[PDB]
C-alpha cells in the first residue's frame, strides 16, 4: 500500500537481523512480566509493590499536554531553504549572505479554529510556519496562506478567536457569534471575501502559498533600513478543493492534508516554494496611500514587483510526531540580525504573545526541547535553572552581568535601527480606515463571473444560519463594498429565508 | 430555530431590563477602551504600560488545559437519582436507605477514542459516568453502554489505548495496530462482537444503555457482603444509526449527540434510565463456570436476574460547558460506605489510574472545583495546602493525627469488610480462560439473521485495511468462535482483496 | 505563654462544647481507620484498595509549591486604611474620595535574598506589600523600607538578583559576587550606605518606615496630572538591632518577626503608619536637578514636603497561614482611575514582572485564591476558562467583543492621561549619571559621628571577605563620594588583611 | 582561602586564553546591549519592542520549582562503589557480580524539617541517599544515618512530618504539636532516644554513618531469598558537634556541611564508606523476638554479624547545583533483579511515595534529566510523550505489546520471587508492639554514664516548652522505659518549670 500505510513493515524490515530489546522499565530495570498484574492468588486484589504497572499507568495518565490555544490540528515536515538571488543591500542577516548559502528548516502546516481531531478539509485559513536554523540564531517566520488577517489591532485577537470557536454553554459552532464579530467589525471584509473563495480550501498544504502577512523592517550592514513583506509561491501550483468534494472528504479522510503531505515526501515529491519580497522605502512608506503597517491591506504588485530571494524545500518526514510536531514552537520575535519588526500593531502584541503561550504550553525551558533548539547557534547567556533543565545549566560559570571574570559579553554590532517617532502615547482609534477600495478591487478585477458567484454562494449559504438583524448588518457593509455583491447576498440570502 | 442555537438571544432577553455590566480587568480595575491599544503616536510602536491588553492576551495563552487521555470528547447534564425499591438488605448505602428519597447527579456522556474536535456518531464504545452527590461522600459510578471490555488485565490498557489511536510516526489511524493487537488478544472477540453490532453506533446518548461493567461488593449494616452488577437501562428505547446515517451525520454534524442532549434537556423532555442491580452470592460465586470478576464475562439472566433499584433523570443542561464538563472528574475509588471493590483486576488499577490522571490534568485540588466538590457531605481532614487552595485550608485546626486538641476522628462503622484469600503473590496468567463461550452465545442465540450479516459486513469492511497475516490470525479466532463467523468474514476478505 | 505558643489551646477551647466532625476522605466518604493500613495478614504486603492512605500520601506530595523568587520569607497581617485629609484635588481614585472612608488591607512583610527557612534579623532591605481592596478593584502598593533601590535599570535586577544569592556551583553565599557586581555598578553606593546604617537591621516589621519608592503620577477629576511619591511612617518609632543582637537572635529565633507581629496584634497592640505623599508637578519635574525617575534619588523634603494622606493599621492575625500569606500576591500593575505610572524605567519592567512570576507561581487563575479576589468591586470580563476555574465561568454569557447581546461594556471614564514624548526609540545609557551628591549628603548631614563610623565598620566587616582588586575598585567608589568615607574603609581594610 | 571561595577565579583561570563568548537570548540571537532597555526618548516608557528584556526577565520569573517536601536543605556528591567481597550466593545483582568491579555513584546528604535556607547543624536526622547507576537499570538506596525510625506505619508519616514542621496558623515551630505526637505514640521513643544522644547531630556529613534501615530481599541465581539489612559505616570516624557549637555555626555558617564536604573534595581527601549487609535466613525470620520488618527495631550484632561487601567513595563535587543536587530524584522502587522489596509497610507506603512526589515536584519524566538518567542501562518500553520529551519519544517503534513487528520484549529471568502469605486482607494494629525493650538494652548497655546525662538534658531542654499533660504523658512513656530515665527527665523539668 501507501508508504504512511506500511509504517510498522518498514520499521520492522528496517530491524529484521537484530534481536528485539529487552523491556525495562523508566529507570531502566527489566521486566520479568508486564502482561499480568501481582495479585494475592489467582483471584485476589492488587498489590503496591507491583511497581512496573505503576510506572507504565502513571506515565500514561500523563501523557496529554494542552493543545495549542489556535492552529491545533497540524501537519509537519523538514528540509532547506537556499538562497539563489543577492538581497545583501537590503539586510546583513546571515541567512541570505550568500547565493547558493543552505539553512535547515522546520514547517508546519494547520488549520486555525479546528481542535486536534477535527477535519482538515474545512474552510479555514492555514497556518504555513517555518523555522530557520540560522548561525545566528532561530529565525521564525509564522506565515499563513493569506497576505492579510480579519482585524488590525492585537486586542480584539482573543474575541475574534473566541467567536469563531464554539458557544461557552450548549458547546456548539454558533453562527450568531461569528456573523456578529464580522458585521460589527467591518475591516474583516477583505479577509472574508479572500475566505469564501475557492482559495479557502486549499487541495492538501503543497497546493498554497504563504505569506508573512506582516510589514518586516530590512537592515543592512551599512545601517540603512527599508520596509519589506515576505512572499513564498508553490511550485506545484495553487489547487483547490470543491465545497462538495471536501465535505466528502472530511467524512472520509478527516487527516487528509497529513497523509497527503508524508506519501509525498515518502515517495521522494518534495514539495517547493519560491521565496520573494517586497520592498518599500520610508520614503514611499510616507506618501502609501493607506497605512503601510496595515494587517487588512496588501501592496500592489505594479508598485512593488516582488524580487525573488530563494526558495524552501521539504524533503524529510517527522521520525515521531509527537517530538518534532506536536512540540515545536514558532516564536515571531525569534530574529537574527539584520530582520527586525515594523510598528504593525498586530505583529507589536504577536511579539508577547507566542512565547508567552510557550512557556504555558510546554514549559519554561521549551526552547531546549531538541526541535526547538537553536543547534547551529552558541547559546550563552546568564539565565539558569528553571523546571525539566536539561543541561550542564551553563555549568559554573558567572551569572551576573556586568563581571570581571570573563562570563560572555554583549555584543554591539547586533544593536537595533533607531526610529523617531512623532505623536502622544495613548490609544488610536483604527476602526474607521479605508475598509472597502481593496476589498472592491478584489471583487472587481481579480475574480471573474464563476469564483464570484461562488464566493456569494458561499457567504449566502453560510450566513444563512444567523439571525436576521445581523444578516441586515453583513448585507449592508457588503453592499459598501460593491452594491451587486450585497444585492445578490441579499437575494440568495431571501432564497433561503 | 431550536433552543441550542438561541443561547445568546436568551441570555440577553433575561437582561433586557439591566444596565451592562462595568468591563474591568482580572484585578476588577475599570477598563477604559478595549478596542485600541496604547501606541506612541498613530503609527508607533507598542507600550508595555498597556496592561489591560497584556492582562487580557495572558489569560487568551492560557486557556487550555490537557484533554482527557481517553474519552476527550464528551457532552454533560445533570439531574437527580430517586429511591423506588428497597435493597437494604444488600447495601447500607444511605443513598438507598429508603424509598422515594433523591440524590442529585451529574452525567457525562463520551466517545473513547476520538480527541475533541472529533465526530460523535462513529464506531466506538460510548462512556456513561454518574457522580452521585451522597451525604456520605460523592459516588462515582464510571459506566459505560457495554457490560464488559476488550481486555481483562490493567496492565494491557495503555498498550490497547495506543493501538486504537494514531500511528506515532505518520499521525494517522492505523488498522494494521488495531488488528494485530486484537489478533493477538482474542480474549477480545466479545467485545469485538459487540461493538462491530447495531449498538456500535447509538443514535444519540439518550438511546442506550448504561452498565457498571465490573463486579461490585454490597455490604449491609450486619456486615454480610454480597456481589453485584450495575444495570441502568434507557426509557426513551434503544435506537441505532445505520453506517450511512452516522457516515453523513459525521460530516454534517459533528456535535450530534451534544446538540440532541442540549435540545432534548431545554425543551423539557428529560431522558430516564431505570437503575437494576444483579446479585451473586459468595457460595454462587465459587459455584461459577466462569470466574466471575472476569470484565469479558457477563453473568446470564436466568440465572442472575435484574433487580429494580430506582431512577435516574437529566433534567438541567450545563450552565457553562468548560466549568462544568471538560472539568467534571469521577473516581471509581469514590465509595461510600455500602459499596466496596471487588477484586477484578481491572477494577483494581482503576481504582489508581483515575486520581493520578486527574492530579495531573486539573490539579493536586481538583476535588475542590466546584462540579467535583462533595458539598452535600462535611469535609474533615488532615490535608492540606497544595496550588489553588481555596476556602481557609482548614483554618488553623491541628494537621496531625493523633492530637490531644479536638481535631477530627476516625469513623469505626465506615470499616472495610474484610476477606481471607488464598494462594501465592506472584503474577496469574489469565489470558487463557474462557474466550468464545460467551461470544458463540451472542452470535447464536441473541442476534437474529440481519444483525448477524450486518455483524459480519462491518467487520470485514474494518479488517480489509489490514495487513494478510493479520487477517488470517483474525480469521482464526473468529472459527473458533463459530465456523461460519470466520467462513463469512473470509469470504469477504476474499472479495475485498480482489 | 505567648498567645502564638497557645494556638492550638485556643483553637481547642472554642470548640470545647461540640463533638469533634468525622474524618473523611478528599472526596468526603468517612474513614474507618487512619492509623494503620491494609496488608494480606499480618506481616504482609500492601495493597492497592487501600484509598484510603493513597488520597492522603498523594495529596502530602503535592502540597509544595515554588517559593517567590525574591523575598521567599515574609510575614502577614490585616487591617484598614483610613482617609485623615483631603488630597482630592490631586487623584480622583475611590480610597481617597471622602475623610473618614475605610479601605480593608493586606500587607506582608519580607526580607529579600533569603529562602524559605532563613533567618529574620540580618541585614538585608525589607519588602513592605500594602494591598487596598476598593471599589475600583485592587490597588497594590508593593513597597520596601527604603526609598530608592540598587540600580536604577530593570534589565539588571536578575543579574543583580543572582549576585547576591548563592554560587551556581558551591551553592554558598559568595562575596565575591556581591562586591565585584557592587564595585562595577557606582550606582548602588547609595542604597549600599542606605543598607549597611543603623535601619539595615530594623527590630521587627513594626518599626520601620514603608516607601513607595517610586514615582508615580496622580491624576485628577479634570484630568490634570502630578508626580508623586508614597511614604507611610511607623508610629511605634524607628527601632534596630545591633549587630550582636542580631547574630544572637537569628540562631535563637529565626522566626523573630513573625512571632513578634503575631503576638503584637493577638494582645491587642495594633501597629499603625501614617500616609503621605509627595508632590511634583510637570514644570518642577522639568527643572528638578536629577532625573525625577530615578530609582536611585530622592525628593528633598524642604522643597517637596511630606502632605498628610491617611493611616494604615493592622489588626487582624492570619487564620491559615499557607492560604492568606504564602498564596497572597501584589501587583503594581493593579491600580484604580486616578493612580497610574511614571515613566520611571524600573516600574515599567515591574509591570510585566509581577503578574508574569505570579501566573507561574500560583496559577493562570492566582487572581481568583481568596486573598487575591477583588471581592469589593464586580469583576467582568470577556476572560474565559484556564485552569483551575473555580467559579460558574462567568456562565453562559458572550465571550467576544464588541458584541450585540448585552455583554459588559468600556466605560470611557477610565482611559488614562495622555503625554507627548520626545526624542528616538532606541537604549539610552544610563550608568553615568549623578552617583554621588545624595550619598555624599547622607553621609555628611544625616548620619552623626557614631551612625557613621558603626556604617564603615559594618561595610569594612563585609568587604574584607572579597578579593584585592575589587577591594580597591570599591574602595574608589567609597573615595568618590568622599575622601574619608574610603579612607576609613581602607584602613579597616587593610588592619583585616594582615 | 579555601577552594570553595575561589570558584569564579578558578573559572576564569580555566578560561584565561579563550576570548569571552558572545552574549545571545535563548533562541540564540546575539544580543547588542543589556545594560539598558528601549525607551521612547531618555525619559520615556519601555516598550515591547525590547523582546530581550523580556526573554531574560520571564526565564528569570520562572527559576524557582517547589522544593522537596522533606530534606529540602542539602548536599551533592558523586563517585563510585566497588566491590572488595563476594556475596553472589546471597544475591545476582549485576552490582555485586565480581570482587573488583566499579559502579558510579551519587549521593546527597540533608536534614529533614529545615526548608531551603535554614541551617545545617542542627539535631535532626540525616539524609544518605545513594543512587547506583548499572547495567540492570538505576538502583537506589534512600538511607538515613540512623537504622531505625519514630514510626512504624507508613501512613501516619504526613502526621509526624506536619508534627515536626511550622504551626499551620503562627508558622512557627510548635513544642506542643512535636510532643503531643511523640507521647501519644511511644513507638518513637527508640528513635527519640537516638535523636537526643551526642549523635543528633554530626560533625559535617564526613563524620556520620548510612543505613538503609529497611529489611530488603536478597534473591540469588538459584531462586533463594534471604532477608537483609544495608550499612556503611564512615572510614572518617563518628564526630558530633556539642549543642553550643552546633548554635554557634548556626548563625556563623548555616552552610555548614556544603561546605566541608565540597573543601574536602577540592583538596582530594575523599571521604569513604564501608559497605555491609545482615543476613537474616526465612526460617529465622519467623523465630525473632520481635517482628523482623519493624522500622523500630533492629538486628543485634552478635546474632548477625556484619558481612563486608565494598567501599562507597565520593571524588567528584557538583559542577552545577541545580542541575546535579536540587534536580535529582531517588526512588526506592527502583531495584535491579537480585533486590526486592520486604513486607515491611514503611517500605510499601515508600514504594509509591517517591515517583508519585517526583512527577510532582521536577514533571512526569523526570527520569531523563542527565542526574537522573540511567545512562549505563538501556530504556525500552512502551511508553510515549509527556511534557519536556527531549531525545526522540522513542522514534516511530510500535507503541503497544503485544505486536507482530519486532518491538521490545520482556525477560522472564527477570521475575519476582514468589511468597504466599496467611491471614486476611484488612487493618491490622501495629501500636502495641513492643515499644521498650531495644530503648532499654540502648538507654542501658550502650551509651555510658556521660552520654546519658547529656541525652537527658537535651530532652528535658527541648520537652520543657511544651504542655504540662504533654510533659506528664512523654515522662510515662520515659519511666516505662526505664525508672531513672523517667525520674532524671522529670527533675529537670520541675526545675525548669
Ligand atoms: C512511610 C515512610 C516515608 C515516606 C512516605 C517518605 C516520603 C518522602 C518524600 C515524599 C520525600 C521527598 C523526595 C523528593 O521530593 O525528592 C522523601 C525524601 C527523603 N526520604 Fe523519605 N519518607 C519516608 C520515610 C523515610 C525513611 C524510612 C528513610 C530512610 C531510611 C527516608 C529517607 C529519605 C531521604 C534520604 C530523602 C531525601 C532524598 C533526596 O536526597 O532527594 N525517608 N521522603
Amino acid at each position: 500500500r501507501d508508504p504512511a500505510s506500511d509504517q510498522m513493515q518498514h520499521w520492522k524490515e528496517q530491524r529484521a537481523a537484530q534481536k528485539a530489546d529487552v523491556l525495562t522499565t523508566g529507570a531502566g530495570n527489566p521486566v520479568g512480566d508486564k502482561l499480568n498484574v501481582i495479585t494475592v492468588g489467582p483471584r485476589g486484589p492488587l498489590l503496591v509493590q507491583d511497581v512496573v504497572f505503576t510506572d507504565e499507568m502513571a506515565h500514561f495518565d500523563r501523557e496529554r499536554i494542552p493543545e495549542r490555544v489556535v492552529h491545533a490540528k497540524g501537519a509537519g515536515a523538514f528540509g532547506y531553504f537556499e538562497v539563489t538571488h543577492d538581497i545583501t543591500k537590503y539586510s546583513k542577516a546571515k541567512v541570505f549572505e550568500h547565493i547558493g548559502k543552505k539553512t535547515p528548516i522546520a514547517v508546519r502546516f494547520s488549520t486555525v479554529a479546528g481542535e486536534s481531531g477535527s477535519a482538515d478539509t474545512v474552510r479555514d485559513p492555514r497556518g504555513f510556519a517555518v523555522k530557520f536554523y540560522t548561525e545566528d540564531g532561530n529565525w521564525d517566520l509564522v506565515g499563513n496562506n493569506t497576505p492579510i488577517f480579519f482585524i488590525r489591532d492585537p486586542i480584539l485577537f482573543p474575541s475574534f478567536i473566541h467567536s469563531q470557536k464554539r458557544n461557552p454553554q450548549t458547546h456548539l459552532k454558533d453562527p450568531d457569534m461569528v456573523w456578529d464579530f464580522w458585521s460589527l467589525r467591518p475591516e474583516s471584509l477583505h479577509q472574508v471575501s479572500f475566505l469564501f473563495s475557492d482559495r479557502g480550501i486549499p487541495d492538501g498544504h503543497r497546493h498554497m502559498n504563504g505569506y508573512g502577512s506582516h510589514t518586516f523592517k530590512l537592515v543592512n550592514a551599512n545601517g540603512e533600513a527599508v520596509y519589506c513583506k515576505f512572499h513564498y509561491k508553490t511550485d506545484q501550483g495553487i489547487k483547490n478543493l470543491s465545497v462538495e468534494d471536501a465535505a466528502r472528504l472530511s467524512q472520509e479522510d478527516p487527516d487528509y492534508g497529513i497523509r497527503d503531505l508524508f506519501n509525498a515526501i515518502a515517495t521522494g515529491k518534495y514539495p517547493s516554494w519560491t521565496f520573494y519580497i517586497q520592498v518599500m522605502t520610508f520614503n514611499q512608506a510616507e506618501t502609501f496611500p493607506f497605512n503601510p503597517f496595515d494587517l487588512t491591506k496588501v501592496w500592489p504588485h505594479k508598485d512593488y514587483p516582488l524580487i525573488p530571494v530563494g526558495k524552501l524545500v521539504l524533503n524529510r518526514n517527522p521520525v515521531n510526531y509527537f517530538a518534532e510536531v506536536e512540540q515545536i514552537a514558532f516564536d515571531p520575535s525569534n530574529m537574527p540580525p539584520g530582520i527586525e519588526a515594523s510598528p504593525d500593531k498586530m505583529l507589536q502584541g504577536r511579539l508577547f504573545a507566542y512565547p508567552d503561550t510557550h512557556r504555558h504550553r510546554l514549559g519554561p525551558n521549551y526552547l531546549h526541547i531538541p526541535v526547538n533548539c537553536p543547534y547551529r547557534a552558541r547559546v550563552a547567556n546568564y539565565q539558569r535553572d528553571g523546571p525539566m533543565c536539561m543541561q550542564d545549566n551553563q555549568g559554573g560559570a558567572p551569572n551576573y552581568y556586568p563581571n570581571s571574570f570573563g562570563a560572555p559579553e554583549q555584543q554591539p554590532s547586533a544593536l537595533e535601527h533607531s526610529i523617531q517617532y512623532s505623536g502622544e502615547v495613548r490609544r488610536f482609534n483604527t476602526a474607521n480606515d479605508d475598509n472597502v477600495t481593496q476589498v472592491r478591487a478584489f471583487y472587481v478585477n481579480v475574480l471573474n463571473e464563476e469564483q464570484r458567484k461562488r464566493l456569494c454562494e458561499n457567504i449566502a449559504g453560510h450566513l444563512k444560519d444567523a439571525q436576521i438583524f445581523i444578516q441586515k448588518k453583513a448585507v449592508k457593509n457588503f453592499t459598501e463594498v460593491h452594491p451587486d455583491y450585497g444585492s445578490h447576498i441579499q437575494a440568495l440570502l431571501d432564497k433561503y429565508n
